[PDB]
């Protein structure tokens, strides 16, 4: 039963970049998850005139992507099947820009340079116009670390936001990440849940989005939903990075299911007003063996196998952004 | 003059002379004071079609450049991205189409564009919404030069209504053809071309950079391959069969706007179909070394009529109709850029 964070109303017509002297800021967020995944490195950086920010997955050697993009509000640039980093940022469509600032750091940290970028829409849960430019984008590449990522309001997440049945219960999110390690295998999550939907819990408990202050609770949308219909009648963007080897259909296919798993911690999900996006990364170290058999069934170590482990790695990516 | 039976009775005049790319590790955006210049190609087009306005623009140490369709209206847009090898948006409503060299780093392009519609707007759908495709052009020139904000911008504020820069302009400045071999690679451009059939109004836009040819309504191939041993150009496929023979012994963007509304379902289909008919004019065409992608784009300001029959049959005056009427604009573009 977390505290509340409600947004409130926004106040549009407030100033945008041409207004401001813009000086990035690392972002730091609540706490840093330390994680070991050697080729990965993660830089996040805000503008505290926003407050809006970007973060980026910086994986110098090239990894192989697939992309699941799903519902009505997707704003996507490159969408390669093989990057060097992924660009995820506020701003709307204006946010795109952040990925291009990373190319930018890409070439003069240096055949292409391939960055992917996905954005929200955070303007309404601020008063300004602010939005990650291409000096945001080459600032966060430039305070890419390996094995560290801010959780909470930093980077892409200061201004996400959950629950929008009504503006009036709508709370602010954050980004989360969570890192496991099997054997060899590693799965990091990077999240930005800024979703129409609620974030829940394993229990099935509502603990972030639509929080109404007359009562101090939150509820499931669909209690919402199902009564209005009675009165009346008469986005989030994520990555998923492993370094299992999976062929082109192995990967779509896992990016499928990892997606689609969060509606479990994610709900409403995949609705007409979410653009939701998710990459999944690889970085083709580790072969899964040749034959499925463990001492735990017959089918057991396979990419289905992966991707469920995946998909509770990135619950409790939702679950960080939404503390 | 002649009974018309076949699209060649009814041409673009297209140089025979060859203007071939010549072999390509060279200096980047920062390396310039780079000034956006005003794209005018070879030759103007000039159109009627109020509510759309095009700009284009080039740095000449690419050379490389951005064109900038402007719809301030907005216009509701279908996407057919169809093969292997960049996009940015893709929305299905757009305010702009922008269509850059410079491969993903001209995507950059696109946010110059968005920019200054922000910019004009002095966040609430007033979000302006721009949806942007490149070429890779770097093999046909000696820099690493490519389309950047600034020259979204530039290209955004030479819009002008009615005209389009035929040629080596915006997008089109290193555009080639003809990739079976780079030695046989040829230089394209952009083009245009317009038609207006009693209220419809068809544009048709195209930066063509395939790995296949350009190819008129005779069949003759008129830009790509061409060999300077031989002084000709041919088809493609007869340097594949004699390859496979030897070996193995026993990206086109454009952009398609129109006035007719058309319903999101049938604006996508509307798509597939002009786009398709470009391996008339490019051939081969969608292969996996092609990224190709066309906007489908309508300002939604008249309906056809409720029935689709005509004197000239029971379905004739149709969305299909619409289709085959602007696959013809289409290459009439094609032969434009390749001209
Ligand atoms: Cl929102
Ligand atoms: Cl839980
Ligand atoms: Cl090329
Ligand atoms: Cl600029
Ligand atoms: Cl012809």
């Amino acid at each position: 039963d977390p505290a509340p964070r409600l947004a409130g109303p926004p106040v549009f017509g407030g100033p945008g970049n041409d207004a401001f002297d813009l000086a990035p800021v690392r972002s730091t967020g609540r706490e840093m998850l330390r994680f070991d995944f050697p080729g990965v490195s993660i830089g996040a950086a805000h503008y505290e005139e926003g407050p809006t920010g970007a973060t980026v997955i910086h994986i110098p050697a090239g990894a192989r992507t697939a992309v699941d993009a799903r519902g009505g509000a997707v704003g996507l640039s490159g969408g390669y099947d093989f990057n060097h980093a992924i660009c995820l940022a506020g701003g709307a469509g204006y946010g795109l820009e952040a990925g291009a600032g990373v190319s930018d750091a890409l070439l003069e940290r240096l055949e292409l340079q391939l960055v992917s970028s996905a954005v929200i829409y955070d303007f309404s849960a601020r008063s300004t116009a602010v939005y990650p430019d291409k000096a945001l984008g080459r600032a966060a590449l430039e305070f890419a670390v390996p094995g560290e990522f801010p959780q909470g309001r930093a980077g892409a997440g200061m201004s996400a936001s959950a629950g929008k049945v009504d503006w009036d219960r709508t709370e602010i999110t954050g980004q989360g990440a969570a890192f496991r390690r099997l054997g060899d295998v590693r799965i990091l999550a990077v999240v930005v849940p800024n979703p129409v939907g609620v974030i829940v819990d394993r229990a099935g408990t509502v603990v972030r989005g639509n929080y109404d202050a007359q009562t101090g609770v939150r509820r499931h949308p669909v209690f919402d939903y199902q009564e209005a219909f009675a009165e009346q009648v008469p986005t989030t963007i994520s990555a998923i990075v492993t370094n299992v080897r999976m062929s082109p259909v192995e990967l779509n296919q896992f990016a499928k299911q990892v997606h689609s798993s969060m509606h479990r911690g994610i709900q409403p999900f995949h609705t007409d007003m979410d653009g939701d996006t998710l990459f999944a990364v690889t970085t083709d170290e580790i072969d899964l063996p040749t034959t499925p058999g463990s001492s735990r069934g017959r089918l057991s170590v396979n990419a289905t196998a992966l991707g469920a482990i995946a998909s509770e790695v990135m619950w409790d990516a939702v679950l960080e952004a939404g503390k």
